């Protein structure tokens, strides 16, 4: 059973406002690549003309044949992680989630509550006359390298919904977050190597305020010690087998 995972049910079988912060590693079981070796893949384009808002208005090709390059799986869907983590929403237990991802797997999961700190690939928008569009209206064309463009006006800036450099994070939902965190009685993270700010201190904002820490991760990091359990090894397979020791906590 491994005391791990049975001391992380038994954290989450008493709390009654439990929050999950999730990163790449989450999603890695649904096809989606980490964010693994990011300082080469800056050693191939230039980070400023490709992934920046200043790029992007200097010249909206260089993101979208960037990301056409980079981006793999278009119609991924959400893993056992995600499901069990909807499951424990359902349960009472789990009362929001935050994540950096902009996959939307947690909403297709059934999370009622997720705040995207980085955004989404939800809907774009026409940056010269303001129509919206969802992202399906341009998948299709997107995965037979077509660069998106808008239908009414003609024009090649149609920016998605995510955070570019340059562009500041969504301070509301940062806010909504980092209240999240500070009166939780318990935080788990998984799939994130917590390095940058807000993955990085949220832990410790939570660790402050007096929640109980999970975290469940392939690989250690160093906000590590902070943590009341920690569990080493895949997301898909470590969450839904902690739900199932909830429930069997609970009808006991
Ligand atoms: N400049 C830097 O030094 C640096 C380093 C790391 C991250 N970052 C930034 O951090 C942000 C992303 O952070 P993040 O934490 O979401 O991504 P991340 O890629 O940094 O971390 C994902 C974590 O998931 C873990 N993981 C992989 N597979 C897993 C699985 N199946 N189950 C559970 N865990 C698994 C990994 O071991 C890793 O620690 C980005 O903005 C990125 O640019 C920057
Ligand atoms: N899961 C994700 O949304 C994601 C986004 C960018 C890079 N790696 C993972
Ligand atoms: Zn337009
Ligand atoms: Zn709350």
């Amino acid at each position: 059973m491994e005391d791990e995972i049975r001391k992380a049910a038994e954290i989450l079988a008493k709390s009654k406002h439990a929050v999950v912060f999730t990163g790449a590693g989450i999603s890695a079981e649904s096809g989606i690549p980490t964010f693994r070796g990011e300082d080469g893949l800056w050693r191939k384009y230039d980070p400023e003309e490709v992934a920046s808002i200043s790029g992007f208005k200097r010249n909206p090709r260089a993101f979208w044949e960037f990301s056409m390059e980079m981006k793999d799986k278009l119609f991924a869907e959400p893993n056992p992680a995600h499901y069990a983590i909807a499951e424990l929403e359902r349960m009472g237990i789990v009362k929001a989630v935050i994540t950096q991802n902009i996959d939307m797997l947690h909403q297709r999961a059934g999370s009622r509550r997720v705040l995207e700190l980085h955004g989404s690939m939800d809907k774009l928008d026409c940056l010269d006359c303001h129509e919206t569009y969802d992202w399906s209206e341009f998948v299709e064309d997107f995965n037979k390298g077509e660069i998106p463009r808008c239908r009414k006006c003609g024009s090649y800036y149609v920016k998605p919904r995510v955070v570019l450099f340059g562009e500041p994070l969504p301070q509301r939902t940062l806010f909504e977050a980092i209240e999240e965190a500070k009166h939780c009685d318990a935080f788990m993270v998984v799939g994130s190597s917590l390095v940058v700010y807000p993955a990085a201190e949220l832990p410790y904002i939570a660790k402050k305020a007096g929640a109980k820490m999970i975290i469940v991760n392939a690989e250690p990091t160093m906000a590590d010690p902070i943590f009341d359990v920690k569990i080493i090894g895949k997301a898909g397979e470590v969450l839904p087998k902690i739900v199932e020791e909830v429930k069997r906590l609970r009808s006991e």
